[PDB]
């Protein structure tokens, strides 16, 4: 299957020293890949750096970290690899305020308040309880320290709330596929079309687990469509070969990923930025 991937978390500690560590279990650090066919390549008990996600270190299909003493200790945060990507993307600089709009279990939330340095805040939001009660546990081992969260349905929050004038960036993460599918593309629909109209929005980025058009650039064109001028896509991580489909003007600025083209879950990210 797919190896295991493993994002180092800043709050509570540096690759470095993950990597010190399990050289001193009898691991053997191969650097940074060069490739994916180094990733594919991975046995035994090597491991290395992701070739382009940064603080992502990978390891052979059959290690499970979930029990690993760094695992407890919050150093270690089990994420897919194509789930690095929006947070990365959206890229908030310390201080900044965030809006995950679909925030539980919580594992993009964790990589925002790593990317600002626990400094600003990060509302989150779900409606789902057992997800919100993992979110919880995930945040503090993890060390967060900036987020807001709230059991509350992402559409009943209002952008004219003056608790969010601040907020610049959203991660927009809906449920998706596995044939619910129009309902599915209709909350998805619903939900990019309302963090559009936060009032001080500069970038928002939008991803799903789906391989599906309509979940994906369908939905990002319609949302583009509503009001034309104000937003557009901006070309997302060039290295990453794996595009949105050709189906409108700009379309290709959104990553897609697939087991056998990333080594990763399906997926799809948007990047959209304020003209
Ligand atoms: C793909 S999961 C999000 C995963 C999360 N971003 C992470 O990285 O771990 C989608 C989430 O949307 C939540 N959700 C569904 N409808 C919602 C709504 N109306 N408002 C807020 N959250 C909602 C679901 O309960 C689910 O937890």
């Amino acid at each position: 299957q797919l190896p295991r991937f493993v994002r180092v978390n800043t709050l509570k500690t540096c690759s470095d020293d993950v990597v010190d560590y399990f050289k001193r279990q009898g691991f053997s650090y191969q650097g940074r890949a060069s490739s994916l066919d180094d990733l594919r390549a991975l046995k035994g008990k090597h491991f290395l750096l992701d070739p382009l996600m940064p603080e992502l270190l990978v390891f052979p299909a059959q290690t499970d970290l979930h029990e690993h003493p760094l695992y407890r200790a919050g150093h270690l945060i089990l994420q897919d690899r194509a789930s690095c990507l929006p947070a990365m993307l959206l890229d908030p600089p310390p201080g900044s305020h965030v809006i995950d709009a679909c925030a539980a279990p919580g594992n993009k939330t964790s990589h925002l308040a790593a990317l600002l340095k626990n400094q600003g805040k990060i509302f989150a939001f779900d409606l789902d309880a057992k997800r919100l009660a993992s979110m919880a546990t995930l945040l503090a081992r993890a060390g967060v320290s900036c987020c807001e969260l709230a059991e509350e349905d992402f559409l009943a929050v209002s952008p004219s709330d003056p608790r969010y004038h601040e907020v610049h960036y959203i991660l927009l993460d809906p449920s998706c596929s596995g044939v619910r599918l129009h309902a599915l593309a209709g909350f998805q629909q619903r939900a990019l079309c309302h963090a559009l109209t936060f009032p001080s929005l500069q970038r928002l980025v939008y991803s799903t687990c789906s391989l599906c058009q309509e979940e994906n650039e369908d939905v990002v064109r319609d949302a583009l469509q509503q009001n034309p001028g104000a937003f557009r896509l901006a070309p997302a991580l060039p290295a990453w070969p794996h595009r949105g489909l050709s189906t409108f003007p700009g379309a290709e600025h959104c990553l897609r990923a697939s087991p056998e083209t990333t080594l990763s879950s399906g997926f799809f990210v948007a990047v959209i930025e304020r003209v």
